[PDB]
C-alpha cells in the first residue's frame, strides 16, 4: 500500500524536494502524489512558483492535488490521513527572524499532531 506524497510549497528549495521525492517513490514502487495546501494568510507573488512546482511533479508522474485549508499543518495532516499516505516528504525548515507561532517549522505542528504517517525531511543541497 505504499503511497508517497511530496508537500509542495512556493519556496525555491521545493523543486529539489520534488526530485528527491520522485526518486524515493520510484525506488519504493510507490504511488506518487504532490500536495499543496493553499492558505490565504504572505510570500507575495509565489503563486507562479507553486504552479511551476506542481507541473514539475506532474511531469514526474505524480498526481497533484490542491487543498484549501485554514492552516498548512491541518490541511496536510487531514489530507494525509484521508488519502492513506504512508510517507510524506517535506523540505527542511530554516529558521528566520519570525519566531511567532504560525512561523514555527511545519514539522513542529505535525509532531504535536502525532502524525501517523512517516515523514522524510529533505535538506538543502
Ligand atoms: N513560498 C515560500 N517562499 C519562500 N520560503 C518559503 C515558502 N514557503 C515556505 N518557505 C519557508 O522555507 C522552507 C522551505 O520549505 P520547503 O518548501 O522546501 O518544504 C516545505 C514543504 O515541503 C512543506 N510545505 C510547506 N508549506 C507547504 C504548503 N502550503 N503546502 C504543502 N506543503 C507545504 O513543509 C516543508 C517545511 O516547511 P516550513 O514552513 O517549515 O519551511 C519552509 C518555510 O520556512
Amino acid at each position: 500500500k505504499p503511497h508517497i506524497a511530496v508537500a509542495i510549497s512556493g519556496s525555491i528549495y521545493n523543486e529539489a524536494v520534488i526530485k528527491e521525492a520522485f526518486h524515493i517513490a520510484q525506488k519504493e514502487h510507490a504511488k506518487f502524489t504532490a500536495i499543496y495546501i493553499d492558505v490565504f494568510e504572505q510570500y507575495k507573488d509565489s503563486q507562479k512558483q507553486v504552479h511551476q512546482h506542481l507541473m514539475l511533479a506532474k511531469s514526474l508522474g505524480a498526481k497533484v492535488k490542491v487543498v484549501y485549508s485554514q492552516t498548512v499543518a491541518l490541511g496536510l495532516d487531514e489530507w494525509c490521513k484521508n488519502q492513506d499516505v504512508t510517507k510524506l516528504i517535506i523540505g527542511q525548515h530554516i529558521r528566520n527572524k519570525r519566531r511567532d507561532f504560525f512561523n514555527k517549522p511545519l514539522i513542529d505542528h505535525l509532531m504535536s499532531f502525532e502524525h501517523s504517517y512517516k515523514i522524510e525531511i529533505v535538506p538543502i543541497k
